[PDB]
C-alpha cells in the first residue's frame, strides 16, 4: 500500500525560449502540474535525466493561477530576490541552488510568510545565470525581509555577498541588472 503525500499548494512549471524576435510572452509555454510530493520528484527527476540546460531557456514555478510574467495580478506589485551567479556556478552550484530554491516553495519554507510567495524562475544566460523568488508585494517589508534573510540561508551563500530585491515595476521600466534595489540581504 502505497500513499501519495499532499503539498500545501498546488505548484505548475513553466518553460521559456528567449526569443527578441517575438514579443516576451509568445515564448512562455505551460509544461504541467503537481501537488504531491511524489509528482514533484518525478518532475524533478524527469528533467535532471532527459534534458540538457540551454542558454536562454528558463523554467519557472508558480502557485497554481499565477502566470510566471509582471503582468499576472499577483505579481504586478510584487518583485523578487535576486541571485546571480558568476559564469563558473553553472557547474556544481546552479543545480543545488535551484533544487534548494524548488523545495523552498513547495515545502512552504517561510511559513507565515510563504503566502506571498508566487513562484520562482532560473534563467539561464551565458552571461550569467540567475534565480529568482517572486514575491507578491514588493512594499511589504517584514514579508520581503523575512523571506530575502531565510531564503539566503537556505542557499548557504556567504554573508558577503549581498543578494537584492527588485520591484518589477522598477524591472519593467529598467534592466534586472541596472534595477535598482529596494531591499538587500
Ligand atoms: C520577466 N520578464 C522579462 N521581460 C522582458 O524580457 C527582458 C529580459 O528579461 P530577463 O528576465 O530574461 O533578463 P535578461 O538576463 O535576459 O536581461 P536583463 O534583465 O535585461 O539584463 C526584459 O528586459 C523584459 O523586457 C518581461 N516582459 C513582460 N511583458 N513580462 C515579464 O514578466 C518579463
Ligand atoms: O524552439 C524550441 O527550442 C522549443 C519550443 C518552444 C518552446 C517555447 C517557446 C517557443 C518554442 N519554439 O520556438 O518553438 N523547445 N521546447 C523545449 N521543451 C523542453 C522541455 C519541456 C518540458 C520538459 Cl518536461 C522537458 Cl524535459 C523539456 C526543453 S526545450
Amino acid at each position: 500500500h502505497y500513499i501519495k503525500h499532499p503539498l500545501q499548494n498546488r505548484w505548475a512549471l513553466w518553460f521559456f525560449k528567449n526569443d527578441k524576435s517575438k514579443t516576451w510572452q509568445a515564448n512562455l509555454r505551460l509544461i504541467s502540474k503537481f501537488d504531491t510530493v511524489e509528482d514533484f520528484w518525478a518532475l524533478y527527476n524527469h528533467i535532471q535525466l532527459s534534458s540538457n540546460l540551454m542558454p536562454g531557456c528558463d523554467y519557472s514555478l508558480f502557485k497554481d493561477g499565477i502566470e510566471p510574467m509582471w503582468e499576472d495580478e499577483k505579481n504586478k506589485r510584487g518583485g523578487r530576490w535576486l541571485i546571480t551567479l558568476n559564469k563558473q556556478q553553472r557547474r556544481s552550484d546552479l543545480d543545488r541552488f535551484w533544487l534548494e530554491t524548488l523545495l523552498c516553495l513547495i515545502g512552504e519554507s517561510f511559513d507565515d510568510y510563504s503566502d506571498d510567495v508566487c513562484g520562482a524562475v532560473v534563467n539561464v544566460r551565458a552571461k550569467g545565470d540567475k534565480i529568482a523568488i517572486w514575491t507578491t508585494e514588493c512594499e511589504n517589508r517584514e514579508a520581503v525581509t523575512h523571506i530575502g534573510r531565510v531564503y539566503k540561508e537556505r542557499l548557504g551563500l556567504p554573508p558577503k555577498i549581498v543578494i537584492g530585491y527588485q520591484s518589477h515595476a522598477d524591472t519593467a521600466t529598467k534592466s534586472g541588472s541596472t534595477t535598482k534595489n529596494r531591499f538587500v540581504v
